[PDB]
Order: structure tokens, then sequence, then C-alpha cells
């Protein structure tokens, strides 16, 4: 004789997920100027989440919005993300807004509902980089030579956003990231 759980318990989320802030500024590490907002693990608690913030849209050129499970650092040096990669998206400037804003809520949902499937496990996060040369949007999964688990993620994206399936996207792996001043990272895998 107790009361019907669908009545007063909040939905539950498979994972815990944890919402960050980059606020660029010269005079500080990369690191420094990265910093926890809050995080969520239930359907309502997201939503109370994302209606009191920003939309990405508004925010001031150079910082970064990033949504990563509970225990993963969006960085390239942490456990889960050292051996693996990106899928990137490139926008124009007229896309700031058409698309981004749009994206962007399409890309959380994709994690949060763990969207993915069977390579649910293989995902990371998603960063959203606000820039004034254009702004970019990723999707980053923990070992870029699991071609099986990177290349179906990358189509459900793809196909997820809906932009034109003409469009041509590209992986990369963060180990391959530039260092050498007169090159820039290849990719990996393409849909
Ligand atoms: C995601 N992330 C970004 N940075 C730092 O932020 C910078 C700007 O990275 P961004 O993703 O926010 O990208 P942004 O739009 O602002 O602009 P941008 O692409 O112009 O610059 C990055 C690129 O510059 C090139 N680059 C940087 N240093 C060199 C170098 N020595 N030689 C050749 N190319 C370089 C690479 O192609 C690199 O991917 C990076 O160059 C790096 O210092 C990070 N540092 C650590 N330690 N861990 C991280 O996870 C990380």
């Amino acid at each position: 004789e107790v009361a019907n759980p669908e009545h007063y318990i909040k939905h539950p989320l498979q994972n815990r997920w944890a919402l960050w802030f980059f606020k660029n500024d010269k005079s500080k590490t990369w690191q420094a100027n990265l910093r926890l907002i809050s995080k969520f693990d239930t359907v309502e608690d997201f939503w109370a989440l994302y209606n009191h913030i920003q939309l990405s849209s508004n925010l001031m050129p150079g910082c970064d919005y990033s949504l990563f499970k509970d225990g993963i650092e969006p960085m390239w040096e942490d456990e889960k993300n050292k051996r693996g990669g990106r899928w990137l998206i490139t926008l124009n400037k007229q896309q700031r807004r058409s698309d981004l804003d749009r994206f962007w809520l399409e890309t959380l949902l994709c994690l949060i509902g763990e969207s993915f499937d069977d390579y649910s496990d293989d995902v990371c996060g998603a960063v959203v980089n606000v820039r004034a040369k254009g702004d970019k949007i990723a999707i980053w999964t923990t070992e870029c030579e699991n071609r099986e688990a990177v290349t179906h993620i990358g189509r459900v994206y793809k196909e997820r956003l809906g932009l034109p399936p003409k469009i041509v996207i590209g992986y990369q792996s963060h180990a391959d990231t530039a260092t050498k001043s007169g090159s820039t990272t290849k990719n990996r895998f393409v849909v």
C-alpha cells in the first residue's frame, strides 16, 4: 500500500551529466578559464538548468558550453578522451541566427536521451564554441580506433541534426592535433 511512483518521482536519465562554461582570458591558462556550472540526472532537472541560462547565440565570442558525462572532464588530457576524437560541425556566420541554437539543443537531447543506442558507451560529451570567425559544435567519443562505433555515431548525429545529406563532415583524432606551425589536423573518417 504505497503511492504510485508515476505520480511523484522525477523521470531518470541513464547517466548523470555535467555542464561547463569557458570564459576567454589570454592572461590565464586554458584550464584556468574552464569552470563547472552544475550537474543533473533527471529530465526535470535538465530543463530547470537549460531554461535559466543564456542561449549559445547570446554568449560573448570566445566562450564555450560543454556537456560531459559526470566524471569526464571536457579536455583532451582526460583518461576517457586522450585516445579519442570528435565529429566536427562547422557553421558559417549566417548559421549563428538560423541553426546554432537549434543544433545545440538537438545535440543535448541526443546525449541525455542515449540516442546512439548500442554505441552509447563510446560517447563522452559535446562542445559548442561561439566564435566570430564561425561557430562550431562537436560530439566527442572515447576511442578513434573503434571504426564501427565512430561511424555509426556520426551517421545518426548527422541525420538527427537534419542538414542537407550531401554535406560531408569529418572525425578528427585528438592526438593528431597540429603542433607544427604549418600543418592542420586531418580526418580519420567521413560520413
Ligand atoms: C579543447 N581544447 C582547447 N585548448 C586550447 O585552446 C586553443 C584554441 O582551441 P579551441 O578549440 O577553443 O579552438 P578555437 O576556435 O578557439 O580556435 P582555433 O581553432 O583557431 O585554434 C586551435 C588550433 O590551432 C592549431 N595550433 C595550436 N598550437 C599550434 C602549434 N604549435 N602548431 C601548429 N598548429 C597549432 C591547431 O590546428 C589547433 O587545433 C588550443 O590551441 C589550445 O591551446 C585546449 N588545451 C588543453 N590543454 N586541453 C584541451 O582539451 C583544449
